[PDB]
Parts: structure tokens; sequence; C-alpha cells
């Protein structure tokens, strides 16, 4: 499933992630408040189930209650995901988290990267209880999806009920790579671009995530 | 326009504030919530304007701007509204507030009531610039209308750019009976109840809101 | 007891109060925060004990638990108290929260006044637990304690464990009304000010408090 | 400097840290409810200057401006240090961050150590003003404070005008390594442990950070 969440409220603020006058304060700030919003945005994906309810006036009534906001596992890959996590976090507030830190080698290549090398250097992750937890899975920017990959290489291995993934922009490229490999993915996204440069990045894109929020 | 937001997640924030055996406490953290989300749903329904930025990697694209946000004038009707409105500020960082503190009279009569006698007993309210302000008047629920009528019946003088009306839940009639009066009024809620009883009060609905939320 | 919290943090954030010059939104936001920080203070003052506990290292060492924070109703005045309030309940996740709507009539006196005549339009609160409760009652201005005095005029009946009173600034005269009527109570303030003038307000204050985070 | 903040408040927190009964998402919620404080802390011992100003009743007072809260980078060890910074970011609205993901190996020795190997995998520091920023560390346990001292390394490069470390526990041995190193760092603590295990652990400690945290 591919989720591009276009509206106004996230373009607006997507726009402001794309500018480059934006200094690395409102660039996080603007990551966190995003993550927030496409945390309401994948809770409405999420599976429920109908109850009654009886309200003070001893009437009866149907509602809602997503229980699984109670199965949630958030994946920080960290560095620029901190930010986007931070939303995501105020958005479940009874997430748990869990980290990998894992990071592709920026290099400068002849042609349009395929992929890049990632490693993971952190890892330390909740038990993700198999068909019952959605795990989610945070990165501001897909590029050659390297990333991405390598952290689902083992988040697959889980078996979780659902896995999402959310990135503020993804390159056609990434996005097509991914659910391709895993066709059950609930990807979310601001906004897909068009195409990748010689070094990996991401164009328009919004350059590179880290700098932008530490830079 | 008639805006009704019956997404999983805000029912299922409803669900859980129409529940008899929800504490005051969780109560309110669920307007608050909610009053968060509502704004996001209204935000996307604001005037924008498009523009151009160049991102960091020197290209120009094309985004969005909502500059309408720095035109937001909420109005808290203070007790009950207070949780909500803190849910709209937190949506609405630049969004002005003035309170125009009214009460309607509670009382029980014989037939399900059509009117209820209002007052303003506390008036401050910012600079609502004509033409140019986007007005959101917040009260959780609406019954006979009375007591938004009676706090429109003056932010109309203002002649806001719009009017925004922020509810969980709205009676039929009260819906019928404020768009019938104001019909350009962009009302938000997240669900329509059937009846009000003889004292005033929306079937199933949730109980007092004051009650609910203090007591 | 009375607690003047004047580190720098908090004279620095009554400054941008006092000044004339601070919109209404930054004047709430900073009345929120003050709100956050003298919770912190009263935190400290909230009657605790000690404990034993086992670390992971499977060692065990004392500790502290403020069973108390589970034991705290803050009482909302409302109009200007609202934002104060506001940064209280984010101070004590756990508090209850109750309505006392009381609002002084405004009066220009030849004299400087010793009283305004204070009205209660709406009360709804919690069960205050007679000799367990810590009931914490804000007010941003505390002139001729009339205000403070009113609701206090029942907030005693029920007798809780402790009283707080919280405010921005109070005048010499209000602090002195107060603490010599209810000995017992823990006022806490940022700044206590000389004089009122004869419309009864603090001098020099910080204006209206309705119309700087409101007007 | 050295600074123990051992109020009623954050012992109790403390106490709830050190519990190995507490889940990863109360952990990290508690860090971040620190982190808040600890920065309140550090707010207090910040350089300001004294200034006046006009009330809106006519009348000039003097106040304070910590105008030094404009000058604070505040420098992310990633991992567990993150819900640590968030409260220091909460606590400082205008701090810029800067990231040095640094990682001690962690061995098992047949003694007490008295250093662990550091190596920093990721850095992006924002532009630190040399006297005139004031830079803050955080790291929720410093144990041989081989990991403090290799970012200090390099963060002592850029002479700032003052430099906080923040952690909840810190041994003796650490404590006494820094600040006899940089005399000039203003250390904040909540508790000095009395000392450390064949593998470099606190004790008692709280157990190992990220897996209290992400575990
Ligand atoms: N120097 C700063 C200041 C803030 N932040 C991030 O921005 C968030 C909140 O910004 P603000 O608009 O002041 O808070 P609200 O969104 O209005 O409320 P909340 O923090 O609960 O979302 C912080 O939590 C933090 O994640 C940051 O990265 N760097
Ligand atoms: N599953 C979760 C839920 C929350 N958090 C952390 O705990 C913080 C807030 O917890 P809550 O008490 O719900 O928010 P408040 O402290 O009351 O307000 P604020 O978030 O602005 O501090 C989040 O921002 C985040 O840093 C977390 O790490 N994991
Ligand atoms: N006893 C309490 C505690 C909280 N609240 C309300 O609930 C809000 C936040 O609850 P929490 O989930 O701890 O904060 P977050 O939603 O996670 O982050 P934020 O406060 O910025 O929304 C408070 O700001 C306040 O409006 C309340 O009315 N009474
Ligand atoms: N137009 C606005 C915007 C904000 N606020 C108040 O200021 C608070 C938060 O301001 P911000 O600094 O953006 O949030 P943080 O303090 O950083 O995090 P938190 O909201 O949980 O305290 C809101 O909750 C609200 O009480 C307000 O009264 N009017
Ligand atoms: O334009 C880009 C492309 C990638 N990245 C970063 O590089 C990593 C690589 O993603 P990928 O190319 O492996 O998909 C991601 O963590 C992301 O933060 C950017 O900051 N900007
Ligand atoms: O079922 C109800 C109906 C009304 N009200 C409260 O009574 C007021 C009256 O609204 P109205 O009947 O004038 O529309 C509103 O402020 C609202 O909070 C409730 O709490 N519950
Ligand atoms: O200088 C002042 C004095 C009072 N008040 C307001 O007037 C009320 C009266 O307090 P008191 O004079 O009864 O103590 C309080 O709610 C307070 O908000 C102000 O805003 N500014
Ligand atoms: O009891 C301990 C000791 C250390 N650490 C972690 O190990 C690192 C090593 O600190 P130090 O021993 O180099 O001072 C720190 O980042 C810290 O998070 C713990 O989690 N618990």
């Amino acid at each position: 499933p591919l989720y591009v969440i276009d509206k106004p409220i996230t373009l607006h603020i997507l726009t402001q992630l794309r500018d480059k006058y934006t200094d690395q304060i409102n660039f996080r700030k603007n990551l966190v408040r995003l993550g927030r919003i496409l945390g309401y945005e994948i809770s409405n994906t999420l599976d429920y189930e109908i109850v009654e309810v009886e309200t003070p006036l001893g009437v009866k009534t149907k509602g809602v209650d997503i229980t699984d906001l109670n199965n949630i596992v958030i994946i920080n890959i960290l560095r620029a995901a901190v930010p986007l996590v931070e939303g995501l976090l105020k958005a479940f507030p009874k997430a748990r988290q869990g980290v990998i830190g894992a990071s592709r080698v920026e290099v400068d290549g002849k042609e349009v990267p395929k992929d890049m090398d990632v490693y993971i250097y952190y890892k330390k992750i909740p038990d993700i209880r198999a068909k019952v937890d959605n795990v989610i899975i945070a990165d501001p920017m897909i590029a050659t999806a390297s990333t991405m990959l390598k952290v689902l290489e083992e988040v697959v291995k889980a078996n979780p009920k659902r896995i999402y993934i959310v990135s503020i922009i993804s390159s056609e490229y990434g996005v097509n790579k991914i659910l391709s490999k895993y066709p059950f993915i609930y990807l979310f996204t601001v906004a897909i671009d068009p195409e990748l440069n010689n070094k990996g990045y991401i164009l328009p894109g919004l350059g590179d995530a880290g700098d932008r929020a530490f830079g």
C-alpha cells in the first residue's frame, strides 16, 4: 500500500522543509510536526474493532476502539529520523520504541546510484510480537531505499502484523524498489520526487536531512 | 459548509469521550487530542497560495504556503471548551485567542427545548480583521445551538474572512439551526446525534461536558 | 508559608510578562511556561516517602516517591488563569481539575481599594478528599486578594491536606491579607509588588491579565 | 562546578528510572521529564543581564533577561541520550542542536574499568561561537567518563563560553575524572553513585540506559 499524504497542511510543511533558507531549528520543529500528522494519518489505516459504549445519559451507542494503538513499535533509525520519530511518538502515546542505527556510506559515483552501502552501528529493539505488532520505521528521506531495506532486512524477520514506512520525500526509484520487494508494506510519504543525482540525493528533495537538522 | 470528521481515530477518541466510565483527566486529555486533530482538518480547508521554493540542491520547485495560518483567531467559550481550545491552539501556533465566556441556563422543561437562554459573563477578544481573519469558535457540545448563536451573534459583527465552528458532537437540531442562519459557516464536528431530551442534552451524547471534565 | 520564586529564569519570564510590548500570544505562552516551572517548585515542597528500589544490577538502593503526586487538585479560576493552569497541569500529569469561575467587579474608587466584590459564576470541582488532597489555586495576579479569598472561602470547606496558591505577581497587601487569614497556605509567587492604584491594579504589575492574554 | 540536583521531584523520577521494573516507555518519558527539569536548573546558572521595562501601567521597573538563552547548543550523543536531550530542548526552545554519535565498546574485564574505548560514528554540529555559546552535552550515565571525554575532546576545541554536562547518574570516578581534566565544566547530575563493576556499570545505577529505553 502506497500513501501519499498531500493535503494542504502537509505540503505547506514540506515546502518549509524543502526551502533551503530554513534553519535547523525550524527544520526539526517542522519534522516533528509532520511526524505527528503522518501518525494521525496512519492511525486511520489501523485495524480497529466496533464496540458499544454507554453514555452518562444511560443509553448505549456503538463506537470504535483502535485496540491496535497498544500494538505499535516505532523504530528509530537515529540521526535525522529523531525529530520525525518524536512526532510519531506524540501520535502514538502507547508506542514502544527500538532503534536500529543504520548509516549508508555517502559516495560520489559516475552515474545515479541504485544502491548505497548501509551499516547497522547500533541495534536495540523491543519484542516485536509476530502477527500482532504494527511496526513503523521512519526515515525523512528514501533515495536508493538502501537504508530502509537494510533495516527492513530484519524487521521482517519478526513477522509483524504490519510494517509501515514513513518519510517526508521518497524517490520514485526507492518507492518502487521497496514496494516490489515487500508489497505488503504500508508506505507513507508526503511527496515522491522524480530523480536522484550521482551522489544519491533526491531531486528536488531538500538537501541532506542530517545537515538540514543539525548543521 | 458542514464537515463531519468521522475517521477511525476521531471516532475512537469520540468513543472514549462518550463512555460514561472515562474519568475527567482522560476526558480532558482526549478533548485536547481531538482539538489538535480537528485543527489539522480545518488547516486543509484553509485558503492557501502556490509558491516556488529553491532547495539546497539549487533547484526550484513549487510548493504551498497557507499564509492564512497567521490570520487565525480562536474564541474560547471557557469551561468545557478550554481543553478543546488547547488542542486547537497546538494546531495553530500563530493563532490569537479571545474569550467570550457564555453560559446557557440549565433548565428542565416539559418538551425538548428549542432554545436556552445564554449570557455573556466575560468578553475580551483581539482585533478581528474583517475580510482577513479566520475565526474559530469551539464548544464540545452544540445542543440547542443557543450558546453558539449567542457567541456568533457578535463574532459576525467583525465580518471575518471565515468563521469555523468546532464541536465534538452537535445535535441534528443545532446543526440545522446554525447553518440555516449562517450558511457560510464551516461547521466541523466528529458526530451529529439525533435528539435532545427535555433538559436539553444530546442523545446519546456524552453527558455534561463541564461535569465530564471537572466533576 | 510564603514562596517567592525569584530565580533567573522565572524573573526572565516575569520581565517578558511585565513588558507592555508583549503580544497576547507570547504573553500566554510565557504564562504556561511559568506554570510549569512553578509546578516543579511546588513539587519539591510536596510531602514524600522514602522507599527502596532494586536496579537492573540486582542491587537495592533507597529512593524517593512523592505519592502525593496522585493527590493533587488544581482549581481553575478561568479567564487569565487558564494559561497558568495549563502550565501547572503539564507539571502534575495526574492532577484532577475543577473550576470556580470567579470575577471581581472592576471599579474606579477615590482611594486604593482594600477589597473588590467577587462573584462565582460557575463552579464544578472534583472530590477534594479531606486531609489527603493538595489543592492548588492559580491566579496570575493577586491585588486586593478579594478574588483568591472568595475562592478559598470554600476550598477550605473541603479541608484539604494542603492549599497552595500560585500567582505571577501579588501585592504586598494581598499577600498579607491572605496569609494572615489562612497562615497554613503555601503561597507561591514570582514577585511581590509594593502598591495598588485606585482602580485596584498592581504597580508596577503587568496590566490586566485578561487583556494582556486575550486583548 | 559540580551540581547535584537532589530535590524531591528529581529524586522521585530518579527512583523510577532506577527501578528495574520500569518499562521502556515510562523509562523514556521520565528521562524527558528530567531533561526539562535539569534544563530549568541550568537556566538559573546561566549568565544574565539586568534590564528595565515599562509595564502597561506606564511605570518602569527592573527585570532580568537571560540573553544567553539564544546562545545554547545542545549536543546529542544519540541512543539513550535522545530522550534526555528531548527534555533539554523543551527547556531551551531557541537552542541549536548538533550530534556526535559516540559509543564506547562494551567489554568485560577482570577489574573495575578505568577507561573504555569510545568511537565517534557520526558528527554534525552547528557553529559553536567561541566565547559566546553555552554548550550542553547530555548522557544519562557517566561511568568511566570515557564517552563524555571523547565528546569533550573536541567540543573544547571550539572554545565555548561554557560547557555543561548533564547526566542522571555519574560515578564518583567519572565525576572526578572529568572535573579534574576540565575544572571549568558545569557538571549537572541527579545522583553520584559509588562504584562501577567489572563490565563498567554504575552501582547501584539503573542498568544499561539503551536497554532500559529501547529494550
Ligand atoms: N531548539 C529546538 C526546539 C524544539 N525542537 C523540537 O520541536 C518540538 C516542539 O516545538 P513547540 O512548537 O515549542 O511545541 P508544540 O509542537 O507546540 O507542543 P509539542 O512539543 O508537545 O509538540 C520539541 O519537542 C522538539 O522535538 C527541536 O528539535 N529543537
Ligand atoms: N511511546 C512514547 C511516548 C512518549 N515518549 C516521550 O515522552 C514525551 C511526552 O510524554 P507526555 O507526558 O504524553 O507529554 P507531556 O510531558 O505531558 O507534554 P510534552 O510532550 O511537550 O513534554 C514525548 O515527547 C517523547 O519524548 C517516548 O519516548 N515514547
Ligand atoms: N491532569 C491533566 C493532565 C493533562 N491535561 C491536558 O492534556 C494535555 C497533554 O497530555 P500528554 O499526552 O501528557 O501530552 P502530549 O499530548 O503527549 O504532548 P502535548 O501536551 O504538547 O499535546 C495537557 O497539555 C493538558 O491540556 C489536563 O487537562 N489535565
Ligand atoms: N496561539 C497560541 C499558541 C500556544 N499557546 C499556549 O502555549 C503552549 C505551548 O507553546 P510551544 O512552546 O509551541 O510548546 P512547548 O512549551 O515547547 O511544549 P508544550 O506545549 O507541551 O509545553 C500551548 O500548549 C498553549 O497553552 C497559546 O495560548 N496560544
Ligand atoms: O536527498 C537525500 C537522500 C538521502 N538522504 C539520507 O541518506 C540516507 C540514505 O537513504 P537511501 O539513499 O539509502 O534510501 C537516509 O538516511 C537519508 O537521511 C538525505 O538526507 N537526502
Ligand atoms: O448534552 C449536552 C448539551 C449541552 N451541553 C453544554 O451546554 C451548553 C449549551 O449548548 P446549547 O444547548 O446552547 O447548544 C454548551 O456549552 C455545552 O457544553 C453539554 O455539556 N452536554
Ligand atoms: O493589576 C492587576 C490586578 C488584578 N488583576 C485581575 O483582577 C482579579 C482581581 O484580583 P484581586 O484584586 O481580587 O486580588 C484577578 O483575577 C486578576 O486577574 C489584573 O489582571 N491586574
Ligand atoms: O551503568 C551504566 C554505565 C554506562 N552506561 C552507558 O555506557 C556509556 C559509557 O559511559 P562511560 O563509561 O564511557 O562514562 C554511556 O553512553 C552510557 O549510556 C549505561 O547505560 N549504564
